[PDB]
């Protein structure tokens, strides 16, 4: 594949929208855009199709009814040009091989972390920006609406969100909608309270592979509640939520063991 | 040029950012992306730079001290597959001349529009006749003018586009010269002071040589915010091209396709 | 609304280049992976690209001519019209081209390449060709050659002829088999393939995969072809073309003719 | 910030394409046309290029060949370091490439495109060369031919061979002026170019056009060129060329060097 012309084609295609996201410190792109940058990457058709049944076998926690998930922690490590699994840092919701080893899967981390290579942003006091290793936090997410964070960052550098799917969910242009502000917005605020004078744009995911790439210490977001199209019967929704950020500043620090058990590491440049 | 391969290059790009105007209903596009796009139409590298310039020879009235401009009415006909200048329809001294219709980064503009714009289905006003094979575009180019209003609406047409030539003493606040979408149920008239939240589709600012929004006038709403100067003693200026196109007039006053005689002008769209 | 499609526009842009090489060089060879994208964004579905592969299965067989099978057509393209129609047969003919090819979309989007390339370019005028019409006749051969256990240095009388591989069977390749040599205006007519002087060598090329193309401007070329060699000398070889020969139409001052063709008809525009 | 811009990649994508081009057929000829994007998009600067077509002015001349002025230089392509570098001289010497050519940015890139398409494509190994290595040896000529008012059929002893086009000055080319032929094995060491068979012929090009350029895999092809003709009789003729011998180092079972130059350094990245 380092032979192969599609491979080239496709990082040129990445690079395009990496301008893009240096201009306007976000970027949505469509899933059917998404679909061929990252096929050009390495996934197999049936594991983009396998992507969509992974959040089927998420952990059931009867302490959190309204969401299933599983996490693992990542890290885009430059000196090696590479993206490896490490070991568990705070447990029976780890990420498994069947998301992990899935190859289209492991194109949206190169995707990711191809775009935010070399990208100037703000820098978080606590964070060590001299490192040339990102520790990704992946949580794969379905949320539950049976028959409400506000404005906000996530306390990183990137923040990216990719649909998998959804049940019974009404498209209803304020459902599950991720809200982008500027940093004059109230970080308190709900809906009740945000300004129009401040709201930069708005997007929606809808179909598989839509994805929503975010300066986390740049935008302020907020997501709106997931709304049933049949108010009688539950709706899910299910993501990829990447949070990626430089290691914490030593003088609590970040493991960089890798994993013993599931093992990961696939190539970031070839 | 009919045989130059960067003639098609740049269709094949506008037909990508036309398959994006048919998801999202507008589009911006960067002046630095538009620049590539308006040469391989046929743009020169001095008619791009005679356009900077265009805005200085507008008309100056003194019923309307705020504004200078010039208009001019031209057909996008695609049954000769050509857009043309049309006479004047209401002796009048602001008429758009040669210095810009025979621009060649402004016919590029004409072709760039016609061209996206050909073959997008869209909500039908009843006042107007779709099935003809002409269009209608009434172009202003104007400058607006600070020396030290119109809320929440539509234009009343199918498609308008405004690309940006120039400014000086503008200031670059958030607040200054925003474009803002709504969609479709927010209140005709509203100001800002009223604009909801829930209803805000986008805002995007014009800010370098040939960023260029295009929008579908029959499925978005829309406010610009007033220019405001940089420094405050100083006018603030803002040089603009509107384009205003819609299908013409249903018969059952009518548009006179009548070609202008003393301006003649007619590119080929293909 | 492949009008609107953008791999459209871009197979365009792409044979424009080519149409630049064509015109500094005189001729072309377009390696078949190379065509395939440039059809399937003009049009091509990948259902007739396979059946491409298929369809010199059923070209006419006379005993008069045991090394050859053949179909052939003509066609028009017309500038006026900007597009490309069969024309009726012109001197009971039972080796007509039929719908089975000529509405194959790939085909089709043969057809529309070399209208693309050729337009415009600036050759040679034969004297008895009339090159004031908007129109040029196509005389396309669909041809399976057979080789069981020919003409020298030429050029075929028309203004551009291209020739695109479709398939072959037991063809020995490592050989010069089926080798086509081009060469300068000073090369001697009829001379022997064997015969030809290095120095007057302009172009070697050998159609080996499918859709392999080459095309040359038929008055500023000459050329000659090398027989098919047998990979196993113990069987038959075939080799299938489609080879396309455009020009001019005769000069009034026998005509030929633009009646399109009644029960065969085909028109597909050359620019959408 | 190169690695940053997406015409890399896409000039990168287009040379993937040549380079299986070049393992299908073991030679291509890439027209300057589309050299000139391949080396923009690589970093070459358009000054550059243009003083790439100056350099060969100050080439070294000696009375023993009248007919032949030259530089040339040793690089090593390191698959290990992932870079090309300039190594030392290894045979006093008053002909070495100079920084004026090794620094130029479109000459870098015509190294950096050669070690990409070459790179993991299986030849045919000579027994006296090392193929576990992994550092090449690539002998690069400056070299400016003179006509005024001899080698035959041959291979060159390494993997890969290319050959760019500088410019020529009073050059005939209608005629077969400074054409290139490529045999196959079975054609006649030492003939000359006059009397090989047209049935052992595999190509035949002509550098014409600034940056024309001929990749061969020199173990698989044999090849000829033909000499350059003056337009004007009564004027001299000169062509100048890049000229790039690659080949796996000396198999140590005399010992290439690759100690680096020390006095006209350059090491470039073959990728960013
Ligand atoms: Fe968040
Ligand atoms: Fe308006
Ligand atoms: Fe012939
Ligand atoms: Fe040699």
């Amino acid at each position: 594949r380092v032979f192969n012309p599609s491979y080239y084609t496709a990082i040129a295609e990445i690079m395009k929208l990496r301008s893009k996201y240096i201009t306007n410190r976000s970027i949505f792109v469509e899933g059917s855009d998404m679909v061929p940058l990252l096929l050009g990457l390495g996934a197999t058709r049936a594991d983009l199709d396998a992507l969509q049944r992974v959040s089927n076998n998420l952990y059931s926690d009867p302490t959190l009814p309204f969401r299933r998930s599983r996490n693992g922690r990542f890290c885009f490590d430059f000196s090696t040009r590479s993206v490896r699994r490490l070991e568990f840092q705070p447990v029976f919701d780890e990420v498994q091989d069947e998301l992990q080893l899935n190859t289209a899967f492991q194109a949206l981390l190169v995707f990711k972390g191809m775009i935010c290579h070399g990208v100037q942003t703000t820098h978080r006091p606590r964070l060590d920006y001299s490192s040339d290793k990102w520790v990704c936090t992946l949580f794969n997410l379905r949320t539950v609406t049976t028959p409400l964070e506000g404005v906000h960052t996530d306390g990183v550098d990137h923040t990216m969100t990719t649909y998998l799917g959804s049940k019974n969910m009404d498209l209803a242009a304020n459902s599950a909608v991720t809200f982008m502000h500027d940093m004059n917005e109230e970080t308190g605020a709900k809906y009740t309270e945000i300004k129009p004078q401040n709201l930069r744009s708005r997007v929606q995911h809808r179909h598989f592979l839509d994805t929503l790439l975010l300066v986390d210490t740049e935008n302020k977001h907020s997501l709106s509640p997931v709304l049933p199209l049949d108010e009688t019967k539950e709706a899910t929704r299910d993501m990829l939520i990447f949070f990626t950020r430089r290691p914490v500043k030593k003088g609590n620090i970040d493991s960089f063991r890798p994993h013993e058990e599931l093992p990961m590491e696939v190539p970031l440049f070839l």
